[PDB]
């Protein structure tokens, strides 16, 4: 259903509707911006159905969250789980095919067959992105239009649960959540972002995949199994 029209127990899964509560109104209002946005003839992606879909996988089970910065500029690439693309997407955007090239070095795994990354979504990984929705072809032009506050009370919501997070935060919009992962019970992980622009400053040999799973065994938190087919 539609952000604007429906209400959050519509939207998202239930344990998400309870966590996002404060920001009822606040992903209402995102509605109207998108509405708005259509009415004077600028595009956005990912589709309508698709913004919100990092919220449709159990809030009681998120484990490890990843956050970048905002969703695939070109069309026909984000889905909204970051990062990720529909498997028969080829060939795969630069910002994945470093991610990959750093999940094969960081786990000795083979390089995965697509670039569908629902398998992390369905073993508690939440793959959120800091802004929900981008302008075609124009990274970053939704940013501070209101998404933010949505995000914030994402990860405090996660922060407050009775249970061990690990945050793989990537990028200096990802990082503004830093401040709300200060609780013992949770750490993050923070590097430049795997994008083209940024990676060779620090994304490639972070092993942020390894590094997740040793803090969440630290904290007798199951691992996760980040193998894809
Ligand atoms: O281009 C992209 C895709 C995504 O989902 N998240 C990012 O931060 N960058
Ligand atoms: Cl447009
Ligand atoms: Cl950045």
């Amino acid at each position: 259903a539609s952000m604007t029209a429906r209400p959050l127990s519509e939207l998202v899964e239930r344990g998400w509707a309870a966590a996002l509560e404060p920001v009822a109104d606040q992903v209402a209002h995102m509605g109207q911006f998108l509405r708005a946005e259509i009415a004077a003839g600028r595009r956005y992606l990912p589709a309508g159905s698709n913004v919100l879909r990092a919220f449709t996988f159990p809030f009681d089970n998120v484990r490890v969250l990843i956050v970048g910065q905002d969703p695939y500029p070109t069309p026909g690439h984000a889905v909204g789980l970051s990062f990720s693309v529909a498997p028969d997407v080829r060939p795969w955007p630069r910002s994945l095919a470093n991610i990959f090239d750093e999940y094969t070095a960081d786990l000795g795994y083979p390089l995965p067959s697509n670039g569908d990354l629902t398998p992390w979504a369905q073993r508690g990984v939440l793959l959120l992105n800091r802004v929900l929705t981008v302008r075609p072809s124009n990274p970053a032009s939704h940013r501070g239009k209101g998404w933010e506050a949505v995000t914030e009370c994402a990860i405090r919501a996660l922060a407050a649960r009775a249970a061990p997070l690990v945050a793989i935060l990537w990028g200096r919009d990802a990082s503004t959540l830093k401040p709300m992962l200060a609780a013992g019970n949770c750490v993050a992980i923070e590097s430049p972002h795997p994008s083209p622009l940024s990676a060779s400053r620090g994304f490639f040999g972070s092993r942020p995949f390894s590094r997740a799973n040793e803090l969440l065994v630290g904290m007798g938190a199951e691992p996760i199994d980040w193998r894809l087919p």
